[PDB]
C-alpha cells in the first residue's frame, strides 16, 4: 500500500476567522490556497484528543466523510482544519421551519443515502470504524446539500444529547450506528423532534428502555410520504430492542437502492434552489 | 506525523466495469463498488515498468487530495488485472461540455467563471505542496466535471500542444500558459487555432509570439468582465516565462470577479443544462 500524510498548516495562514458553532467551530480562509476552511479547536496538554479526531479523518477519507485539509498544531494554538460546509448541519434544516418551509421528499432521501453511504464506508474499513454518535448535529451539508459525516471524537475501531442511543449502550457492539440511523431516519422524514412531549431526557431513557420509541402514526409521518410502508419497515428494524434483529448498513443500502431511482435527476437540482 | 494508506480493491468487487473514455494514459471505465455501493471509475492499460507509471499516478492522486483534485478511492493491484480507482465524474471533461454545442447549448456565465476559478485553486494547491508539483499537462480534456459541475483536475505531474508554452517545445510558469489558453477556450467556446490544419503550423505560430484571436467574433464585448479577462489571459500566456502571473497573482484578480455571481445564479446555470 502507498501512503499520504495530511499537511500542517501554519495558525498564521487562517485569515478572517470567525466564530461558527460551540470544542469550537470557526470558519476562515486559507492564504495561500485560497479558499475557505473550518476551523475546530479547544487549552490543555491532554490534547491527544484533537489529534486522534484528525487521525481518524484522514484515514476515514471517502466522498460522504468530512474532509480534512490540515492539523493546525502549534504551542499557541491546537486545531482541525477541513472544508467549509456553508449549509451546516441536517439538524437546523429539519427544524428552522420558517427559514425552510419545505424539505422535498428527493432531497431527503438523498441526505438519507448518503448518511448510510458513509457510515457503511467505515464499517468496511479494515479494521471496522464505528461512529458511535451519529445525531442530526454531525451530519453536515455541503453547497448543493450533500452530505459529509463528522465528529469522530466518541468513535472508536460530559456530553449532550441521548435520543440516538440504542438501550443496551445505556450503562456503557457493531450495532449502536444502526439505531442511531433510525432515528435519524425517522426525524428526516417527520422533521419532529424524537420524543416531543416528554421534557425530561432521564424519562426518555426510561421509555426506550421498555421497548418505547418515537411515534410512528398518521400525525408524525403523512401517507403521502414517498414508499412509507419501505421506509417504516427499514426505521423499525433498525431501532430494534434487540442488536441482533438489526440489519447491517450494506443490508439497508440494496433496500434504498431502488427507492432512490424513483427520483427524476432534476429534482434533486429543484429541491436545492428550493432552499436557497 | 499523521499518515494516511491508500486502500487496495480486490478486482471481484468492481462490478458493471463498462467502458467509458480512453488515451489519458490508458482507458478508463466505469464500474460500481460491491460494498462501498457507489458508482467508480478504473484507469487500466503488462509490460515491466508500465506497472510503476501506474503505482507513480496513484501515489500523486493520493498524496495530493484536495476539494479540486479528482479523489482517488483506493488501487487495484493483482497478478491478473491493474487499475487505479477514483470517484466517477457523471459530466466528463470541461472539453465536451465546451465543445458540444448542440447537447450544451448554454453555458452561462455564472459557471464559466466558476470552473475557471476552480482550475486555477486546484493548480495552485499543487504549487503549494511541498515540493511544488507541477501539472505540465493541463487541458480541457484534463478539467473534469463532477454532478454539480464543480472541477475536479486529473493527469498531473506525469510528463495535443495548443496548451504548450513555446519555450517548452526543445519551468514552474508553464502551468499558467496552459490555464490562459484554457480561459480563452472557455470564454469563446472556439477551438484554439481553429483555421490551422498542421498541428506544426501552430507550434511555429505560437513560438512567433502569435496567439489565440482576441476580437469581437472570439470575445463578444457582452463578456462579464471581458476588458479584465482579456488582461489575466494576455499576461498569463506571455511570451516571456517571467512576465506570467503566479496562481496566487491570478487568483487574487480572480476573487474580487467572482464575488459579483450571487450564490443563487451557478445553480440555475446548473439546472438549465442537460
Ligand atoms: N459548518 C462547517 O463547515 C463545520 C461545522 N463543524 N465542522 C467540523 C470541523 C471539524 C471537525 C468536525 C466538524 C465543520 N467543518
Ligand atoms: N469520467 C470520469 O469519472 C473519469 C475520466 N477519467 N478519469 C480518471 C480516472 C483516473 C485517473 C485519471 C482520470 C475519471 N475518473
Ligand atoms: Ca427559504
Amino acid at each position: 500500500a502507498i501512503c499520504s500524510a495530511l499537511p500542517t498548516i501554519p495558525y498564521h495562514k487562517l485569515a478572517d476567522l470567525r466564530y461558527l458553532s460551540r470544542g469550537t467551530v470557526s470558519s476562515a480562509r486559507h492564504a495561500d490556497w485560497r479558499v475557505q476552511v473550518a476551523v475546530k479547536h479547544l487549552l490543555d496538554s491532554e490534547r491527544k484528543d484533537v489529534l486522534r479526531e484528525a487521525e481518524i479523518l484522514h484515514k476515514a477519507r471517502f466522498s460522504y466523510i468530512l474532509p480534512i485539509l490540515g492539523i493546525c498544531n502549534e504551542p499557541e494554538f491546537l486545531g482541525i482544519v477541513t472544508e467549509y460546509m456553508p449549509n451546516g448541519s441536517l439538524n437546523e434544516l429539519l427544524h428552522r421551519k420558517t427559514e425552510y418551509p419545505d424539505v422535498a421528499w428527493p432531497l431527503r432521501f438523498r441526505i438519507l443515502h448518503e448518511i448510510a453511504l458513509g457510515v457503511n464506508y467505515l464499517h468496511n474499513m479494515t479494521p471496522p470504524l464505528l461512529h458511535h454518535d451519529l445525531k442530526t448535529q454531525n451530519i453536515l451539508l455541503d453547497n448543493e446539500f450533500h452530505v459529509k459525516i463528522a465528529d469522530f471524537g466518541l468513535s472508536k475501531w460530559e456530553g449532550g444529547t441521548i435520543i440516538y442511543m440504542p438501550p443496551e449502550n445505556y450503562e456503557p457492539s457493531i450495532k449502536h450506528d444502526i439505531y442511531s440511523y433510525a432515528v435519524i431516519t425517522w426525524e428526516v422524514l417527520s422533521r419532529k423532534q424524537p420524543f416531543e412531549d416528554v421534557t425530561n431526557p432521564l424519562q426518555i431513557m426510561y421509555s426506550v428502555s421498555q421497548g418505547h420509541r418515537p411515534v410512528i402514526n398518521e400525525e408524525s409521518l403523512p401517507y403521502d410520504i414517498p414508499h412509507r410502508a419501505r421506509m417504516i419497515s427499514l426505521i423499525e428494524s433498525g431501532w430494534a430492542q434487540n442488536p441482533d434483529e438489526r440489519p447491517s448498513f450494506l443490508k439497508c443500502l440494496i433496500e434504498l437502492e431502488p427507492v432512490l431511482r424513483t427520483f427524476e435527476e432534476i429534482t434533486f437540482l429543484e429541491a436545492v434552489i428550493q432552499l436557497k
